[PDB]
């Protein structure tokens, strides 16, 4: 099980695409949280390892995932950051849960075909 970077990218991209295509639910995740702009200075005290869809795309595009599970970990990291920081009935949390639902449905067959 060694992965050619461009094949790993071609296999995983559709799952990322499916997250981006969710409108409105992807919109808070399409770019990084900037706590200084938002005036939420407690954010990096709770979210130690920020992640968002733009960063995941960059990493997927520049060979930073050697194995499929590192991509999965980063998608879950984005979700878990939102779920820990935000109120359960908040738009961000509700939106996050939708992306998670989409990801769960998308990722499973893909991971089985990879290994």
């Amino acid at each position: 099980k060694i992965f050619k970077p461009e094949e790993l990218r071609q296999a995983l991209m559709p799952t990322l695409e499916a997250l981006y295509r969710q409108d409105p639910e992807s919109l808070p995740f399409r770019q990084p949280v900037d706590p200084q702009l938002l005036g939420i200075p407690d954010y990096f005290d709770i979210v130690k390892n920020p992640m968002d869809l733009s960063t995941i795309k960059r990493k997927l595009d520049t060979g930073q995932y050697q194995e499929p599970w590192q991509y999965v970990d980063d998608v879950w990291l984005m979700f878990n950051n939102a779920w820990l920081y935000n109120r359960k009935t908040s738009r961000v949390y509700k939106f996050c849960s939708k992306l998670a639902e989409v990801f769960e449905q998308e990722i499973d067959p893909v991971m089985q075909s990879l290994g």
